[PDB]
């Protein structure tokens, strides 16, 4: 049975960018597949199928209505049943990613959805994100701190998130990335196949 | 008694910006007030009090816990009593604003709480936004897209926004602004002497 790793994070913090960057890295090595979710679209189902992160028949679109959060953790029926509907159809599946809708600061996975939790921040929120707190930063298995190359236009110190961040998270990795290039994914890859005890 | 004001929108997106821009442009001619609302710190209350947008006392933090919009509608009595006690402390206030926790495309304010609402997003959130939908870019009062400037940086279209905005809201007043540099401000501040019956 495959593991099952919830993305989350704000609105536009990157974390659809981040899952059509891991499915064109890891799709090769490992089997697939992705359930998103938006409240009143499919969107990001189109564009993660668009970009041909994955065949079309491994991307699986879910509209929630109400708070995305309930999706996850209140309420997770749509989501399970999503994820056993790909586990039966493709049988081999090594890794599901579920895409929450973008939410607040208190939103996280329940344990029964997802085995391992990224949640996706990013730099443009603002420099003091980090210390407005919440499980998503604190406690999530694996936080990504994305868009640096905004750092300079929000006016935001790197130095400062990261002390920050370290302050809320104790020994609990996170990293900074730059999803336009890339950076910062092989780390998070390599976090996957590891915690994630792929293969 | 005062017209009540409520900025929503998406983590990160400006609102806090926004309140400092409109209390600098304001203060001079309408008597305001401020109540920031986040889950867990009262950190927007201090950044608006260090940037002098109002006198200290005319700022106070809500600590609200779980979802922002919980506590400006389904049971907004913290802030119903924050915006009360403001108005009988300073007695002749024209306007206060509510600063909703950063939040998910569901949230609204309760027309109990704001008046009149406006809503803010940014373009570094994705082009795609306004097509996300919900009634904050849909029936809100009057629609914020804030970092103009940071478009080319996430290769955002800025036509394409505003066409699918107008696809979204019809004929709903919108404006996008740079509140880094302070464009757009003057249509909010009309708006708001105008449909908020000022004076
Ligand atoms: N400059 C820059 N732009 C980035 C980066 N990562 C993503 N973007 C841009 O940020 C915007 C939002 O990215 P997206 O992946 O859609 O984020 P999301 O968190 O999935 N959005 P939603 O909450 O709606 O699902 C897009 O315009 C994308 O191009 C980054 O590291 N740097
Ligand atoms: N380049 C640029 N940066 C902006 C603009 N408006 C706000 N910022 C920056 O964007 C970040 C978030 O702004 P802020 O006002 O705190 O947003 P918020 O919506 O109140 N955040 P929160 O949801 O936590 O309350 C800050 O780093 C701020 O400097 C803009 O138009 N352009
Ligand atoms: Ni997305
Ligand atoms: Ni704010
Ligand atoms: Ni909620």
């Amino acid at each position: 049975h495959p593991l099952r790793v919830g993305v989350g994070g704000p609105v536009g913090s990157g974390k659809t960018a981040l899952l059509e960057a891991l499915c064109k890295a890891m799709r090769d090595t490992w089997q697939l597949a992705v359930v998103t979710n938006d409240i009143y679209t499919k969107e990001d189902q189109r564009i993660l199928t668009e970009a041909g992160t994955l065949a079309p028949e491994r991307i699986v679109g879910v509209e929630t209505g109400g708070c995305p959060h309930t999706a996850i953790r209140e309420d997770a029926s749509m989501n399970l049943a999503a994820v056993e509907a790909l586990s039966e159809k493709f049988g081999n599946l090594d890794l599901i990613f579920v895409e929450s809708g973008g939410d607040n600061l208190s939103a996280t996975f329940s344990p029964e959805l997802a085995d391992l939790t990224i949640y996706v921040i990013d730099v443009a929120e603002g420099e003091k994100i980090p210390r407005k707190g919440g499980p998503g930063i604190t406690r999530s298995d694996f936080l990504v701190i994305n868009k640096t190359d905004l750092a300079p236009y929000v006016g935001a110190s790197l130095k400062v998130m990261a002390s920050d961040t370290q302050r809320m998270r104790g020994d609990r990795p996170w990293t900074f990335t730059n999803l336009k290039q890339g950076d910062g994914l092989s780390t998070i890859i390599a976090f996957l196949e590891d915690k994630g005890m792929l293969g």
